[PDB]
């Protein structure tokens, strides 16, 4: 119900360490579930974002002088216009005259 996501880590001094991360998230905040994936520097968060969400592990994180970083791509758009258009134009008219008159008899 909680989202399940995974960050790059700084550092985290392995047993002794990536609990000071998960076990004190558990203390934070809109977060609920955390994880360590050790031996490649990376860490797994499960948490609700309708509080507080990417700060609860950089409070944790920049309150040990170590890196963190969420790969969020969180891309949205569907900004659609749609084809349209109008005119008119049919502009038009006649014209003619002419009258040759001449008489003079004598």
């Amino acid at each position: 119900p909680l989202k399940t996501q995974q960050m790059q880590v700084g550092g985290m001094d392995c047993t002794s360490c990536k609990l000071k991360i998960e076990g004190s998230l558990e203390r934070l905040k809109g977060v609920a579930e955390a994880s360590v994936t050790v031996a490649t520097g990376r860490l797994t968060v499960t948490y609700d974002p309708k509080q507080v969400s990417e700060i609860t592990i950089q409070e944790r994180i920049a309150a040990l002088g170590y890196t963190l970083a969420e790969p969020k791509s969180s891309v949205t758009l569907n900004g659609h216009k749609h084809p349209h258009s109008h005119r008119e134009e049919g502009h038009s008219h006649s014209h003619g005259a002419g009258e040759f008159n001449l008489k003079q008899e004598l």
